[PDB]
């Protein structure tokens, strides 16, 4: 079994994105200052120290890159921080309030370590954009390696190539592609973490399911493949074939699970969708009754949008699908998770590392059919100590919706770790996820945020790489 190769037309586009790319204005990258000590009094006069020496000809000399490298070998300890810059004046700036013990948004620093490992949140649908993945495929070698590897998984199950999609800056994405590219683009920013050091406690999911599967150990990479390429095509297929009374829309209405009881009451057939944040569910039905339920909406002054979908995921308008979706994702082999799982599908229930497997057919039927209960699981999650909630995406949407969950738990600390933004620089995202993940004493080897030293320059002369 010998898998499609990377396109021609792929090739082409990377060549004319790599041309366009060498053409621009370099900016200055983001580099990531660790500063470490037991006593956070120590680490706040090693800031300090640091400081005063980059304000001195010879720090001034130094590049950031080689001062990082340096701090990057240091005795990583329990009180951290770390200052995100651009230039040697944003260094010291952020070196000053790390020391100050104030704050700014350049710098995290914390007194110790965070008590439970990173939930790993996987959502998908609001977060696409035209150019997403596109720049950070260009300029990093390992997320470009794992996007050309669901890139032929996925031609060799619906016959086109997703690189193409990531490249072309003429296409944009539909109800079937979205799914398929955010699946490569979580699939490829996730083992991009886990390649510098980092690993998930537990997973939870909104598609962003299949990814979820993935990383917990549920499925392989073939069969989470299977599962996003099969229930992608049919729900694009399905709803490019619904007009008028057929359709059904989806939206989003700031009414709690509780008060959505009482609402329906006057909409028989509206269901809920998603139950996405403690006041907030997305609901689905016909399109009068949608109206109406936002015409309710707005006029006591509650928040709510019409999505763009003539069909509603998670509704019953899902039934003439779970035929085709059964036969097509029939062999794959659902195994024993290696984190944890919080489980949007079954309630927001909680299965451990080393449970029974949940990601057979039915579950992906199930999931596809029933309703989202996102804000339970997060909400499970903090009850069970967890605080640093990291959205693999290529838009931050689903954090949003975290941080309601968590302070409507009594969570106002929460760490909420984004990934890709549009129109934010990608490597620069990277850069300060993997940052977040050190500061609060997750997982991260920050040893790999730097290229091994070739040679003196590529150190400076503090600490513990002083020049003899
Ligand atoms: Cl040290
Ligand atoms: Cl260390
Ligand atoms: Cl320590
Ligand atoms: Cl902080
Ligand atoms: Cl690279
Ligand atoms: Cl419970
Ligand atoms: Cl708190
Ligand atoms: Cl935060
Ligand atoms: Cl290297």
């Amino acid at each position: 079994p010998e898998l499609p190769g990377v396109t021609e037309e792929a090739l082409r586009l990377k060549e004319a994105a790599l041309e366009e790319l060498a053409a621009q204005e370099v900016t200055a990258p983001l580099v990531p200052l660790a500063v470490s000590a037991f006593l956070t009094s120590r680490k706040k006069a090693a800031a300090a120290e640091l400081a005063d020496w980059m304000q001195s000809p010879e720090g001034q000399a130094s590049s950031l890159e080689s001062i990082g490298r340096s701090l990057s070998r240091r005795n990583h300890g329990r009180s951290r921080a770390v200052v995100l810059a651009h230039d040697h004046d944003e260094a010291i700036k952020g070196l000053r309030a790390v020391a100050a013990g104030k704050q700014a948004p350049n710098v995290f620093s914390v007194d110790g370590p965070v008590t439970t490992g990173p939930v790993w949140v996987l959502a998908g649908f609001g977060a696409q954009h035209r150019k997403m993945g596109k720049s950070l495929y260009l300029r990093n070698e390992v997320f470009a390696a794992w996007i050309e590897k669901v890139d032929a998984l996925v031609q060799d199950e619906l016959g086109y190539s997703v690189l193409e999609l990531i490249l072309d800056d003429a296409q944009d994405y539909g109800i079937e592609t979205t799914q398929v590219t955010i699946f490569a683009i979580q699939i490829a920013l996730g083992e991009l973490l886990r390649h510098h050091g980092a690993k998930p406690a537990a997973v939870i999911g909104q598609l962003g399911e299949a990814a979820s599967a993935y990383f917990a150990g549920g499925l392989s990479l073939r069969d989470a493949t299977r599962a996003i390429c099969s229930r992608s095509h049919l729900m694009g297929e399905g709803e490019a074939m619904l007009f008028g009374e057929y359709i059904r829309l989806m939206a989003l209405v700031e009414y709690s699970a509780d008060e959505i009881r009482e609402v329906f009451s006057d909409f028989p057939d509206l269901e809920v969708c998603v139950y996405a944040a403690p006041t907030q569910t997305v609901i689905g039905g016909p399109p009068e009754q949608v109206d109406a339920i936002l015409a309710r909406a707005e006029a006591e002054g509650k928040f709510a949008r019409k999505f763009a979908t003539k069909g509603a995921s998670h509704t019953s308008q899902m039934d003439p699908l779970l035929g085709e979706l059964t036969a097509e994702l029939q062999g794959i082999k659902p195994t024993s998770p290696t984190c944890g799982i919080f489980s949007t599908v079954h309630e927001g229930r909680y299965i451990k590392p080393g449970g029974e497997p949940i990601h057979d057919v039915e579950y992906w039927k199930k999931g596809l059919r029933h309703s989202v209960y996102f804000t339970h699981g997060i909400r499970n999650a903090v009850d069970s100590g967890h605080t640093t909630f990291l959205e693999l995406a290529p838009n931050p949407v689903a954090l949003m919706q975290v941080a309601l969950t968590t302070a409507d738990a009594g969570l106002h600390d929460a760490q909420l770790i984004p990934t890709l933004a549009r129109k934010q620089d990608e490597v620069s995202s990277m850069v300060s996820t993997m940052a977040q993940l050190y500061v609060y004493g997750h997982d991260l080897d920050i040893r790999t945020l730097f290229s091994r030293a070739s040679g003196p320059q590529d150190y400076a002369n503090i600490p513990p790489t002083r020049f003899k």
